[PDB]
């Protein structure tokens, strides 16, 4: 039996796998690169040194006062945590179907299952009862809201992400803090690379077109009443019929 | 049958699973990155003598003799442990429901059954036995309440955690401790950084609006008798057959 | 029950898994040589220089400010991204089946079994209501036109791809932006190479062979009226039952 | 049909689990950190020389003669070998489950099994022979003694083990001995680090406050004619039928 | 039912195993060394020069213009392909037994049935008709010849590798391409090794072993007429038969 | 049904998992230390000819002429050996339980199921012929006598490993053979340490413990008439039946 | 049913697992240790050009004109192969099992069947025609004498291989081939050593143990006739049934 409608499955299935799988992309060529970030220390430092000051700079992107960047101090926040923030959307975005099937597939199953039992035999106060009710459209409206509005924060981000520029996985590091400021063999500033954030930029442009060919889907998702081919569980639940009553044999017959 | 209540059940697994997926997160960085200290030692400096200066500045965070740190070594210490901790709040989250499943789940179960199976054929006196009782709402109601006070301690202890300066993950150490001591060549101090702090607080910061986000869920949770739409199992019994009353076709006949 | 057709079925695993095997063959080569790039840097340059030169050159491959190339940025942008576009074209060839498994081979299965059922007793109008009717039809086909049509732009790519000069892996940088370009140590320009360029190549040809010869085939899906032995539901109906009806004996009892 | 009381399921798994799950966070660690021991050797070494001294130290752990330590031998010897005596203690934990499991469960099992099949037919003899009897809630006894005495070992050695100053991770060693006696250009003694000895004493202090909450409910246990609500056969007998007497319909009735 | 006979299975299964377990153990032997290629550079080279050095033989393998041997450019082209051409004769000679079990053995399967239950009377008509087709045999000789072909092709390949002289895994490399051609620090040409040449060649000489052993056996498998103990669909449909008949009871009877 | 009893079980699985277990905990330790063995070379040594001192130091501990102990070369011999030997009395103690249930569980399944099923329908001329006959005795106390030998072996292989002196993992070795004979910047001898020996001997003492505790169960396990509650397949049966006479309803009908 | 008598499948596991396991252990010591061959190369060499000697030497033991060693230089090839070997040992040890149940299991299985149901009612005349025919008995003594070739080749072997000198390890290697050949920085000859050599023979020991003991074992399997308690398929199908017979409880009714 169907608890989920096809297009509602394929919108979850697509905007869950899409940034797990971008991230698993990210993190294969993290681990192929080797480094996130790269210094250029000077040749007099000593191996350890310059490993030090790459691991500094690396933790000193989220502080304010040892940074220099001409794109601001926001846009390499950003590169570090690109790939947290998909795992986040990946999560948030799975959560509302968890809900759905955890909540109101049950409900929604033993409804159908007594309808289609129902049917197959002639139940129209049933069904008039539930074009009163209005407790499952409200829940489905609900779930599809929650994904919507996810999609369009995720589209927000991501197109804010991508529109940073190239230059702007370069940024200007001091370690002269502390003990180390009066040392003279150390130089004020590091030029620092973040690598990844090539491929960031570009993972974000696809899962930027994916969300933004997907908005529209989910767009019409809300239209239930328009789908079925006023806003009540009468509706969805025919709708849920439509898209199940191919196991009803007796719906064929009369269908012939 | 439904043994666990879907509220419940999904309180438990995100307040399980999310510790665990940021501490999985974490541990991804701290393999990628693959330092979770970085010290400055002298050029002159062997690279062995430098991996000694780190390993003994990482094991040194415990010992308030051979630190300075102005925000205290409670703070220093901290850094080191938040994987632990957060395992450990997962670990005695997901307990309680362990022990409902084991001690209340076939007690729950036998009992539901036996009111399903009497129902369906219509057992009253059963019912008020069961209100004078207060045996399963007195486990339930334990298990919330720890359940509740494990997420309240989580929360206080993520809000002090990124409360935590930013600068906390710089401390000065020193090894010239035994045989070293007479060393003049070793600096008095060296500059160390604590490199996975900026994400632990981030993830800390998560952690934190989730559990604070579920607090009131869990709160919602206590009132068993006001969730029905006094404190006896009879309120526990109607919660759980409401929720699974689903499986019963003379309750839609009924309701019909 | 089939839902799919054997040709179908072969070309969507060929076309989804052979992208995918050279996807692991790229990665096996990129983890045995542990480079996908190589610069050569001075001797004066420390280790941690001539690695900082050599992720700045990976890093700066998308950026016009620090290359130099005789066959354009454009040809060294695409080795860098090889492997992804392999699995984008993978993902993009996969997706077709699956929404044709979700949304219209249900369908199609409850439609087989009442023929079946209704025949093994002999339904004429049923079949011309069918043939009366443009449904899955229209889905199969925009289905198999997807397909050939995503095939059609990996041929293209893979020929453009092939095309590409051997010496194009080879590409001049400078590391010397922002606060390096006064430094008179640095040598202006880096010689660069694109290692894996060479298994690409290869890989790309392969593909292309697969694909160039998978069009033929795919070109001949379309023409569902001469496979079956109009363009409208009768005619997949006709050709699904064709090749399930080996599991119907009265056909067999028939045909002797 | 349950063969094990759900508190001695519970105490079973806490107890194997537990030290299973500090053994993996403190492999983590290791693994993390990458040296178990790290000395401060001279700049003069090279590094193949301070490998060899970091390993000597490691293996002298155990060797009287060349260390000097001034918590004593004993103290460095056991933090070498910590995550040893965990599994140990987890393996003699989950044995007497284990012999539980193979013998006197089936004779339980059955007999169970007998007594609950001759009810529902209302066996006084079979009951009072099982009250003379003494032969099952032996086996029983003195598997929870074994797994008491075996917490009551842990709990004081992971008194004891905590107990260790912080600076017993810290000792002096030679590696003059044999060949190396004369040779004037190796120091007479290496200062060495413990690092995992932090770890692994918050990791015991976890374990003792664990197993110190766990004594309590297991010497609750031994009182098995007090658990109902002599010490004979049937006083285990009747605890485990009013755990397994859910599965009993008619001990439903008669309550009500 | 066996759908495809015992050679047939035994053939396919040896030809696609045996190239993947060479390449398992030439990945295994690859991984150990960790190096496919070694050149001997100038000591006054840093070793990430050399290491730029051996990765620029490496991608110069496949370029003429940067290379010098006596045995050609083609045999030093296969050497680096070697495992890739194996994994392709493994996919090649997987394909026509996959093609026969998607397109050819459910019909098969059917037709057994069906003559097996008519067998079991306790059909002439059928058999001649049978003898009267070639639709199943032209099939099944179409997958062997292609079969066959591919294993001569592969014989020829590796007949052909293991003939190139163990000298041939040497060649001299120039780097100096490009702003480097003016360094006069750089020798004129390095030698280089093909590491992995020395078992690629034994490999070769066991699978062409194995490869040369199969061809009679293919062969043997064309003369269907010649197995059972014309070429016409009835005569595969007695081999199966053959094979296939041990699960008659009835025909066991007959023969005693 | 138990084809094998509980003694016999817990003695083999303890037997053969606990040296499997500190095989696992010794190979965790050899990986985590990264080096069997270390060795002092003098610091004109570069990195990779004290690598070749190490690694043919380890490589002439099998080898008389280049080596000096004071142990003598046998215990060195051992230490690099440990853990195979460990595996060879795993194999060897798992073989026997498998030749048991191989060649001597179905015989005895079916023997066992026949009289069970004679049984609970009152035979005595089947159980007096199996008194006259000692062929399954004879394959039991076989298979358990070479158990024990076996473990006596074992005893007194850990026994004697355990003996060995704590410096029996140092010794002086010579690279001077052959053309480096002659090459006066070669020390004469190195010293060098086997790191695990001092592991690898309280695993040995643990093994033997247990080893030593279970030798009294498997020889109280020979004494089978005494275990009936003379050498005959009469007494077998008896003690099987009595293990397994749980699963029979009748048995305990009589029993009360 | 069992199709394969214990003796055979006990003789097939150990010759194919034996192999295997050792296999296993060589590649565990290969890792741990992390080199197959060390050179001592001069101090003057630099971290790569030491790594080419090695390399070079590695795939030098495979060519004739560049080696030097008093032992000969098959026993060098052998070192280097000895895995490869014990692997091909395994898999032509497998193929016997493996063919005999592809072409013999299916057909002995049913005629076992049919001999079981015949019996167990009481089929004469079938076992007097089984008594003329020797198509399975043929079958059965082939692979049996297959497995006992392959088992005495690999006995040669493992005896040859193990009579290698001890000091067969270790070679002179040259790399002056080409253009080093007038390099007069590099020395004429480099000193080698094959690590894995100790523990090769001691494998190969091991090995040869267990298949000496295993020969008997084999032999004893070819004498059909006497195994049972002419050389035709009656002898083998008595042996089968006695080996069966348990399977059938009229057979023990009538023993009685």
């Amino acid at each position: 039996l169907r608890l989920e409608l096809a297009v509602d499955k394929m919108v979850t299935c697509i905007a869950v796998g899409l940034p797990l799988l971008l991230i698993s992309l990210a993190f294969a060529q993290e681990i192929s690169i080797g480094t996130q970030i790269s210094c250029f220390s000077p040749s007099s430092f000593s191996w350890r040194q310059a490993a030090f000051v790459d691991s500094y700079c690396w933790a000193a992107v989220q502080q304010k006062s040892s940074l220099q960047s001409e794109s601001g101090n926001l846009p390499l926040w950003l590169h570090k945590f690109f790939p947290y923030i998909l795992l986040l959307f990946a999560i948030l975005l799975y959560l509302p179907a968890l809900f759905w099937r955890f909540s109101a597939a049950p409900h929604l199953c033993s409804d159908l299952k007594f309808i289609m039992e129902e049917l197959d035999k002639v139940v129209e106060q049933y069904l008039k009862t539930k074009k009163n009710s209005s407790h499952l459209i409200m829940k489905y409206i609900s779930c599809r809201l929650v994904t919507f509005v996810v999609i369009l924060l995720a589209c927000i981000y991501l197109s804010y992400y991508f529109s940073l520029s190239s230059l702007s996985d370069e940024f200007l590091c001091s370690i002269k803090s502390g003990v180390l400021k009066n040392d003279s063999t150390i130089p004020d500033r590091f030029q620092c690379k973040l690598i990844a954030v090539g491929i960031f930029q570009l993972l974000s442009l696809i899962n930027l077109i994916v969300y933004a060919l997907l908005i529209p889907v989910v767009v019409y998702t809300f239209f239930i009443p328009f789908r079925q081919k006023g806003y009540n569980d009468l509706s969805l639940y025919n709708l849920f019929l439509e898209e199940n009553i191919s196991e009803l044999k007796s719906y064929k017959c009369l269908k012939v």
